[PDB]
């Protein structure tokens, strides 16, 4: 029973009961010892972008931000598993405290800021997984890199992981990385597009291997910003949207404790917002490229919403914490 | 006292044993020391509606008591208003059995109940002797052998035997249930029966010196159009609210799941989302004229909000109260 741990987790910060699970699920990832975590799933096989899905649900990114558990999430359950952010050179990121539980709303506030050991770490955390899901790499931009040349930032990233990538998420929806949300918009957007695309198909003969590129996308568009990307993702020949990342919007959760707090409400309130947004996102892209959809799901019934609302997979972080493992059972059995 | 082992337990018996099984103790508990095994401490939370004062915001939604039979014990557990229906003149047996189905993982139910209740006078006998200090919701609707175009009388009968009594009247015109019920919805139907029940409405105020305001529960599977004639239609025959949403006949997300096919009306998390869009749809076109209660697959403190905010002023539960319990009572009314 997942209540009573969480009870105890709990009790702990969210950020120190992060690091504390971590230090568990590192001791026994890729080992025997994953016993203690393996949970059975049926087969539930999903074409996507031209990969083959184990499941429909995939863990989101943020938990794993360097690929040190790989193993371990995938013995849950993990159809797919997104690790990162990661950028080219370390950062710590943002200043602590910078995580905070809502925990009668069953949501998460963070302003992480992009705290990964940087590409080169999590390329050798990755050289040693044997998960026979399908592996994603989320990149971003390093803080102090202007977000004029932040292109340089991605293409480094894809040179080095392009190797060991089932999938790359391009990462521009962070609100935690000051101006990275610009990156969405107007030219920014084309130019980085036309970089990354680029740099694809340079790596493809490079490596002779096929990995789809997927642009992770902010909830708080507005209709023509929505519009507009959906637009530019097409025209560049992007092969997936992740919708969508955390949300400044509070309305939901106004007389809460940490409410007021700086950074992306994620879990059930945005779970909403974020279905609204896919389902616009969908009659955009008219079935012209795939969505995987996260935000908010906390339940079979949720799931199915994001597959309704347009979206070919589903991604979990907060209500993996507030459920636990058996939501990845419940999901994959029944979606 | 732990729900979830308390849920287990009655989940080894079909859904209507489990209710009967359930009620058959609350009516033993009521008047007893006992009484306190499910009274609750809840924040008082007083909003204003419809001209009545509910103690906070969240109501038992019609269907749980039929006959009106455990008011005081449903009361104990916190819900600032409780709504007893749907109640039929006549007292009817509803659908055959089975009728009813859970659909566990969806968290969610099916029901064909039909209507199946004691008639509004055995209900009115229980309202006396009930001792609820929150709104009191009474719930009516038509006998199925009623024709269609004669329904209004049914409702009519019934709201002069409880006028006296309601804090509110209900409307029950949306009941996937009872054939053709569902066509009183539109048109000329709507108009009519709202005339009549309005005018029904001025007489027993005149004959009591007292409003009792009324409210109509419109189903989910409206239409844009059929919804904005619904809306356009309470306003200009001024009902004093809108209970938003019944069952629906959606099956959608329960696709693939034991029961899903089983002919009737679904609620709980599979009716959710439906249910918050008909009511911000609803809400615009009221634009404030008059207040939407707000019932569809509420299962936690942010269901909850969501409905508030697509324009809801109350809100109702059912389902989610099956499958979380009183916590859930105490957990929307604490945050909502
Ligand atoms: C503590 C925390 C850290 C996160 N870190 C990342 C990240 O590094 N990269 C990313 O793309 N999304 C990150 N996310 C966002 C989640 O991936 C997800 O998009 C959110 C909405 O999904 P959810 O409600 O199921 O959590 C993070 C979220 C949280 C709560
Ligand atoms: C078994 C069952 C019986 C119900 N009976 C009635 C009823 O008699 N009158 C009514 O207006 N609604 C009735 N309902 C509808 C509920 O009041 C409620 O509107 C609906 O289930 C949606 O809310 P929920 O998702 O919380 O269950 C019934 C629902 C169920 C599941
Ligand atoms: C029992 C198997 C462990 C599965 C991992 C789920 C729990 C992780 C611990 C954890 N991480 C977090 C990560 C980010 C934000 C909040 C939390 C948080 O509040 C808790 C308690
Ligand atoms: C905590 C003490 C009382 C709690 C009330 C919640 C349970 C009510 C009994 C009940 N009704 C139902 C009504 C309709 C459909 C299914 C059920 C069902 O499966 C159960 C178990
Ligand atoms: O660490 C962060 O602030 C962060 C990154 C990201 O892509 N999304 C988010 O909600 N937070
Ligand atoms: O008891 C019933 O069949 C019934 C009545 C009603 O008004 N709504 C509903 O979904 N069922």
């Amino acid at each position: 029973y997942y209540p009573f741990v969480r009870k105890a987790l709990f009790q702990l910060d969210p950020e120190r009961a992060h690091e504390f699970t971590f230090q568990q699920l590192r001791r026994i990832t890729g080992t025997p010892f994953e016993a203690l975590v393996r949970q059975k799933v049926p087969a539930k096989p999903v074409n996507c972008m031209g990969l083959t899905f184990k499941n429909p649900l995939g863990l989101a990114a943020g938990l794993d931000k360097d690929g040190e558990c790989i193993d371990a999430l995938g013995a849950m359950g993990f159809g797919s598993i997104e690790i990162g952010t990661v950028t080219p050179r370390p950062q710590p990121g943002n200043d602590k405290p910078r995580l905070f539980r809502l925990v009668d709303a069953e949501g998460l506030i963070n302003r992480m800021g992009f705290n990964n050991l940087g590409v080169d770490n999590l390329v050798e955390n990755v050289k040693k997984a044997h998960y026979d899901g399908v592996l994603g790499i989320n990149i971003g931009k390093n803080k102090d890199t202007p977000v004029e040349q932040g292109k340089d930032d991605y293409l480094i990233c894809m040179e080095k992981i392009y190797a060991y990538a089932g999938y790359i998420a391009i990462n521009i929806s962070s609100p935690n990385t000051p101006g990275l949300r610009t990156l969405q918009y107007g030219e920014a957007l084309d130019d980085l597009l036309t970089a990354i695309k680029n740099k694809q198909n340079d790596l493809q003969a490079m490596h002779h291997k096929y990995v789809p590129i997927a642009v992770k996308i902010a909830p708080d568009l507005s209709e023509e910003e929505l519009i507009q990307v959906a637009d530019s993702l097409v025209r560049h020949n992007i092969d997936g949207v992740i919708a969508t990342n955390t949300t400044l919007d509070r309305s939901l959760v106004q007389g809460m404790k940490n409410c007021d707090q700086t950074g992306g409400l994620s879990g059930r309130p945005l779970q909403l917002k974020s279905t609204e947004i896919i389902r616009r996102l969908s009659l955009e892209l008219n079935g012209r490229l795939p969505i995987i959809g996260v935000g908010g799901i906390d339940s079979v019934i949720a799931a199915r919403e994001k597959i309704a609302a347009g979206a070919s997979l589903v991604q979990i972080y907060s209500g993996f914490i507030f459920k636990g493992p058996p939501l990845i059972k419940e999901i994959v059995t029944h979606i």
